[PDB]
């Protein structure tokens, strides 16, 4: 848990470094957005290798799970852009 060390968020994601998982062969980005099962969070599968821990929860919401990415109330379950953090947002 903890911030994985101090200051880093798990294992990236995406082109790069672009986002990072959160579970189950799910993903999510600064600009990438938040994937699930998706050719951008296949990333979950460096996690197969080192049982890694690394930060967590992302100050959860009710839109149906955590401020995944640009504002997206995701989960395991499912990611959807969250107008309670910052794309379908008003003044979050």
């Amino acid at each position: 848990a903890v911030l994985d060390l101090d200051v880093r968020t798990c294992l990236p994601c995406g082109p790069g470094g672009k986002g990072r998982c959160f579970g189950p062969s799910i993903c999510c980005g600064d600009e990438l957005g938040c994937f699930v099962g998706t050719a951008e969070a296949l990333r979950c599968q460096e996690e197969n290798y080192l049982p890694s821990p690394c930060q967590s929860g992302q100050k959860p919401c009710g839109s149906g799970g955590r401020c995944a990415a640009a504002g997206i109330c995701c989960s395991p379950d499912g990611c959807e852009e969250d107008p309670a953090c910052d794309p379908e947002a008003a003044f979050s």
